[PDB]
C-alpha cells in the first residue's frame, strides 16, 4: 500500500498530465505499441498504422490516448480519496482501540439488523444483500491495513 | 463484488440513515452491546451501561453512534465512487477487448517512462516508486474484477 505522502506525489504528477492530456496519451500509446507490438494487434481500429509518422498523424489514436489517461486519472483520484478516509480508521482501530475483525463483523450485523428494523418496507432481501457485501468489502479493506500495520485482527 | 444497482441501493439506504443519524447510531450500538456484551468492554466511557435503558439515556453513547455511522458512510460513498470507475473498465477489458493483465503492466511501464521523460523535475525516485505502486494496485483491482467475471488473461 501507499503512505499519505506517496499518494500526494501521485496526485501532484497527475496535475502535470492534465495540462496536455492529448500529448501524454499519444506518447504513452506509441511507447506501448513500439515496445510491445502485440498490444497494437488488440486495436482493430489502429493495427494498420505501421510508421511512427502514421501513429502521430492518427486523429483517433490521439483521442484514444486522452480517453485512457482521463479514465486512469479518475481511478487514481477516487482510489486516493477512499484511502484518505480508510487509513485513519484502520490506524486507530489497529493501534489504539485494538478491535478484532470479529467485532467489526458484529457491528456489521448490528447495522443490517437496525436497517431491517427501521426500514422493513424498503430494505428488502436485495438491498440487504447489497449492504452485507459492502460491509464485508469494508471489513476486508480494514483487515488488509491491519496486516500492513502488523496488527493481527 | 456489488453490481451497479447494488451500489446505488447502499447509497440510497445511507440517505435514510443520515435523515435520523442520532436514532440509527443509538440503535446500532445498543444492538451491538446487548447482542455481544464483550464489545462494551472496549469502551471505557460506556462499559458500566448494562441495560438498553442506561444505554438509551447516555448522550455520549448517542454522539459516538453518530461518529461511527458518519465515518462508515464516508468510506462507503468513497468506495462506491472508486467502484463506479473501476467496474466499467474491468467489464469492457475482460469481455470485449480481452486485455491480459501483463498488457496493463506494459502500459504502466510506458506511463512511468513518459512521466519521467516529460516531468523529471516532479518525478523523482520516491514519486516514481509511489506511481509504480499505485499502478500495481490498479492492476490488482482489475485482476480481482477479471476473476469475478471468470476471465483469466
Ligand atoms: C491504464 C490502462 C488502461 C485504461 C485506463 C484504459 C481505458 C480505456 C477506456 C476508457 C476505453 C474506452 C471505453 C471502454 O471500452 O472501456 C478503452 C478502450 C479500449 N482499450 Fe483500454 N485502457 C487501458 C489499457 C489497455 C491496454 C493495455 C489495451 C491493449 C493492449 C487496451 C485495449 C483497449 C481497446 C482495444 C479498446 C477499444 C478501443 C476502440 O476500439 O475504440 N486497453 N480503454
Ligand atoms: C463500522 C465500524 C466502525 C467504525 C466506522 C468506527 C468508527 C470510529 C470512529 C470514527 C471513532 C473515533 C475516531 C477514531 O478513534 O478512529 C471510533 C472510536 C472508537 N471505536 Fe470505533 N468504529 C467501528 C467499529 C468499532 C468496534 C466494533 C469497536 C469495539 C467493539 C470500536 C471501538 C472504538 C473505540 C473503543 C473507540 C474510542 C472511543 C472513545 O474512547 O471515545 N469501533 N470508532
Ligand atoms: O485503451
Ligand atoms: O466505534
Amino acid at each position: 500500500g501507499l503512505s499519505d505522502g506517496e499518494w500526494q506525489q501521485v496526485l501532484n504528477v497527475w496535475g502535470k498530465v492534465e495540462a496536455d492530456i492529448a500529448g501524454h496519451g499519444q506518447e504513452v500509446l506509441i511507447r506501448l505499441f513500439t515496445g510491445h507490438p502485440e498490444t497494437l494487434e488488440k486495436f482493430d481500429k489502429f493495427k494498420h498504422l505501421k510508421t511512427e509518422a502514421e501513429m502521430k498523424a492518427s486523429e483517433d489514436l490521439k483521442k484514444h490516448g486522452t480517453v485512457v489517461l482521463t479514465a486512469l486519472g479518475g481511478i487514481l483520484k477516487k482510489h486516493a480519496a477512499h484511502e484518505a478516509e480508510l487509513k485513519p480508521l484502520a490506524q486507530s482501530h489497529a493501534t489504539k482501540h485494538k478491535i478484532p475483525i470479529k467485532y467489526l463483523e458484529f457491528i456489521s450485523d448490528a447495522i443490517i439488523h437496525v436497517l431491517h428494523s427501521k426500514h422493513p418496507g424498503d430494505f428488502g432481501a436485495d438491498a440487504q444483500g447489497a449492504m452485507t457485501k459492502a460491509l464485508e468489502l469494508f471489513r476486508n479493506d480494514i483487515a488488509a491495513k491491519y496486516k500492513e500495520l502488523g496488527f493481527q485482527g
